[PDB]
Formats: C-alpha cells, sequence, structure tokens
C-alpha cells in the first residue's frame, strides 16, 4: 500500500458501495484499517 497515489483520476466502486477515486487509494485506504 503505498504512501503515495498518482494524480490521475481512475473512480473505482468497491462491494460495499464505497466510492474511490483510484485503485491506488483503495488499498491505501485498507493498508490504514488493516
Amino acid at each position: 500500500c503505498p504512501q503515495v497515489c498518482p494524480a490521475i483520476y481512475q473512480p473505482v466502486f468497491d462491494e460495499f458501495g464505497r466510492m474511490y477515486s483510484n485503485s491506488c487509494e483503495m488499498q491505501r485506504a485498507r493498508c490504514l484499517r488493516g
């Protein structure tokens, strides 16, 4: 889970219906919870 994410905006949706700007962000958020 990189501490940084690319500027490129790649909105993603999770099976929880949660919205994420990009996959990097997805991993980052999960990393904090883990």
